[PDB]
């Protein structure tokens, strides 16, 4: 029993973190096989970040201008290339701790673990989600750039996020490991505003199933609804529309609890309209949207890695 | 910016987890140097757990009755002993991944990371606190016994918790690594009721400082108070009394924000009396009490390991 915001065990990723320095700029890199991946703005001064031309700045850089340190030992850089907003530094040594891995680009609503790092050293691990506006609500300080987000399937690490930027509103922007930003964000110190941070409806429903599995049941109501009716309410409350694809993904939790997905939608509709009335669900006074249906099944079934 | 329920990186602990089997009972063990630590009820059947005599059950056990498996390889057991509610299995191989470590017994209100494990394999990592009633609000399923809780100081893992029991109310009980239960709990399948789960006041104050550091300031009020006045309110709302020792521990956060500890107490007093009025602080609709003052300083300063 119990339900926690649970991260993946971080060991396989801890073994990949390095420090990358170019001139006076130091940040984190990810060392997999004989390549180190890091944000391309390692080549920028704070001044350069106001309006950088990355191709032009890279002409002034050679392999020996990139200092890579792994557990206080220097790696030899034998090539470098820019792919979108990341740099790939070829080193002469394969990381002996390289896990089985993939690079994936995740969809809004998908959760992942972050290993927040500074100077190539881990600070902490926490669970995030890709918000519908393609920001993440991380916990990051100066020097966190190059920290990564990931999921694990048994022994395989799927890297989905590298941290680049903090927006003026204190939310976070970054790339996949191919260097493509999530959302419209750019690696420039220019005012960049986020869109509406809508609530991830399928995740809220997953968490209400988690609540029922854990015996928190006060919010279960006498009503059902339809997708179209529910979605009129979702739109009013800045919830993402629910699709039949979302209903399909919730099938296993519906089967485990015997609560039809549209019945749970009707219970959520009443919570949105009535509020909590000072009550809690799984120790929260608000509806939690950073557990996916797969996260709930994983945590409620004790899947290991 | 941002503030997350952040766990310690789990790699150093992942390298210590093993599976222990005695007859038909399998659970998790912690392998440090040439000793494996596990709950003593590994020797019990489900039937035995209703009223076990551990000394009597242990007479029927030899070294070869304890099966220890580390990453799918068997360890040879060359001695065993019971210390309070844990077993210590001496093995013929020192764990090559043994980190620098200490065993500590924590106080109510102190936080730690849990590496939830099943069959000696990590499932996930999350942040907990020792509640004032000496329970923890974990996330644990059947087979989680022997999972551990820990803190890290740079390179040194301080183990503070081993998971044993789930109480009928779905909260968790366990021991330090010397096998002494936190609180009055026993390793027997008997109804055991927890005391009042009071709110950890010094931790709430720490988190309000975190909120101010992050620019969440709406709750800052025009008032101050005294320890005695504040504590009359704390008692009414099932908050732990605040001591001058707590005021002293909050000094660094007071200094960073320029908000006197008793001024922050007065702001908390008004929140308890007025409620949130549907507002949030650091994305929570309730006052969070599982960040210590040290946790807030660590997360807000980017301390690494
Ligand atoms: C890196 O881009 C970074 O950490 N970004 C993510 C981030 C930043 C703040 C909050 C949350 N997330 C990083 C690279 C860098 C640049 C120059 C020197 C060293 C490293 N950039 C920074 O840390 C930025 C961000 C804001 C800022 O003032 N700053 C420069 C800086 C660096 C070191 C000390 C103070 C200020
Ligand atoms: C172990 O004591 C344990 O996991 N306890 C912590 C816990 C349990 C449930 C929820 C949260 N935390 C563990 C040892 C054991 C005993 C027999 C066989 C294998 C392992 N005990 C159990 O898992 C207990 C707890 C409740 C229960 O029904 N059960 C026995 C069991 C074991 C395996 C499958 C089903 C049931």
């Amino acid at each position: 029993s119990g339900f926690r915001k649970m991260a993946f065990p971080s060991g396989k990723v801890e073994g990949c973190m390095v420090q990358v320095t170019c001139g006076t700029t130091t940040l984190n890199g990810l060392w997999l096989d004989d390549v180190v991946y890091c944000p391309r703005h390692v080549i920028c001064t704070s001044e350069d970040m106001l309006n950088p031309n990355y191709e032009d700045l890279l002409i002034r850089k050679s392999n020996h201008n990139f200092l890579v340190q792994a557990g206080n030992v220097q790696l030899r850089v034998i090539g470098h290339s820019m792919q979108n907003c990341v740099l790939k530094l070829k080193v002469d040594t394969a990381n002996p701790k390289t896990p089985k891995y993939k690079f994936v680009r995740i969809q809004p609503g998908q959760t992942f673990s972050v290993l927040a790092c500074y100077n190539g050293s881990p600070s902490g691990v926490y669970q995030c989600a890709m918000r519908p506006n393609f920001t993440i609500k991380g916990s990051f300080l100066n020097g966190s750039c190059g920290s990564v987000g990931f999921n694990i399937d048994y022994d395989c690490v799927s890297f989905c996020y590298m941290h680049h930027m903090e927006l003026p509103t204190g939310v976070h922007a970054g790339t996949d490991l191919e260097g493509n930003f999530y959302g419209p964000f750019v690696d420039r110190q220019t005012a960049q505003a986020a869109g509406t941070d809508t609530t991830i409806t399928v995740n809220v429903l997953a968490w209400l199933y988690a609540a029922v599995i854990n015996g928190d049941r006060w919010f279960l109501n006498r009503f059902t609804t339809t997708l179209n009716d529910f979605n009129l309410v979702a739109m009013k409350y800045n919830y993402e529309p629910l699709t039949q694809d979302h209903v399909d993904i919730l099938g296993p939790l519906s089967a485990q609890t015997g609560i039809a997905v549209l019945d749970m939608c009707a219970s959520l509709k009443e919570l949105l309209q009535n509020g909590m009335n000072g009550r809690t669900i799984l120790g929260s006074a608000l509806l939690e949207d950073e557990f996916t249906p797969f996260d709930v099944v994983r945590q409620c079934s004790g899947v290991t890695f």
